[PDB]
């Protein structure tokens, strides 16, 4: 299994410089740096090339996170949204391919956070959605790219709540290259049974990402670890484990995953470093 976190454990914004944490993810033992997808849609040939190298110069794998926004909702009814979100992800696709980046997941089949003052349509997003998946699965092809269809709580999103959506929408979609993404904040609200939902999901499974009920970093919760641990060996789980902790206040980040107060004590870079450095030991112990 393979170890990593996504940059925004330490920023308050999505679009910020990610050389910084290359260095840093490898200091700490980490295997994985997860960016954010709109922090490279835009950034210039240069940067995304030096951040190939640097990646390669301390061999960390490079993953993507995205939130597509209401504009480029590729589940979107209205033909013009749904086709300005494809050629969106598929300019986020050309980007990832130039940074050395082959798996982007998140909200990639519809949009987040999900507006609910408004009217929707669940079944008719769905099969969109579908759609939708299966180009951008195509156009993903010729970069040996791999979209993580991430199953979210119902405040962010309607259409994959649990384990057992998820994995009827992949299996419909039936593409090699788009799979499950199980995450412990999600299927805390929404799963009977943590480790029941990860061994359901099985060889669907291509992403895991890993925080307590609150987004704290792993241990300072009640997330049953060891039954997690357990539920990856008993799928002979070899994939990839991304801690996707949350605890800054104030930021676009804060308001986005919706923190309205500090939960790192005030946390400096070094604080944080340190506390993660001790839940990846924890986590590794947990999961033998």
């Amino acid at each position: 299994m393979k170890y990593g976190v996504y940059f925004a454990y330490w920023e308050d914004s999505w679009d910020v410089d990610f050389e910084k944490y290359v260095r840093k993810v490898k200091k700490l033992g980490l295997d994985i740096l997860e960016v954010a997808a709109l922090g490279l849609v835009n950034l210039p040939e240069q940067k995304l090339e030096r951040l190939k190298q640097l990646a390669e110069q301390h061999d960390i794998i490079l993953t993507a996170g995205i939130g597509l926004p209401k504009e480029y909702d590729v589940s979107s009814t209205d033909k013009t949204v749904r086709r300005n979100g494809i050629t969106f992800v598929k300019k986020v696709m050309d980007a990832m391919h130039q940074a050395g980046i082959h798996r982007i997941g998140g909200t990639v089949y519809s949009y987040w956070p999900v507006d609910y003052s408004g009217p929707f349509d669940k079944p008719a997003a769905r099969k969109h959605s579908i759609e939708s998946v299966r180009e951008l699965a195509e156009y993903a092809r010729q970069y040996n790219i791999t979209l993580l269809i991430e199953t979210l709580n119902r405040f962010e999103q309607f259409l994959l709540n649990d384990a057992e959506e998820a994995v009827a929408y992949v299996k419909e979609v039936n593409k090699p290259n788009v799979k499950v993404m199980l995450d412990t904040f999600h299927m805390n609200i929404e799963e009977d049974h943590i480790a029941d939902a990860i061994r359901y999901t099985g060889d669907h499974l291509g992403q895991l990402h890993i925080g307590e009920a609150n987004r704290k970093v792993p241990g300072k919760g009640s997330m049953p670890w060891t039954e997690i641990g357990q539920a990856l060996k008993d799928i002979r789980y070899d994939g990839y484990v991304v801690m996707e902790p949350f605890v800054k206040t104030g930021g676009q980040v804060g308001r986005d995953i919706k923190l309205w107060r500090d939960l790192s004590g005030n946390a400096t870079e070094e604080q944080l470093d340190r506390e993660l450095a001790e839940s990846l030991e924890f986590v590794k112990a947990a999961f033998g």
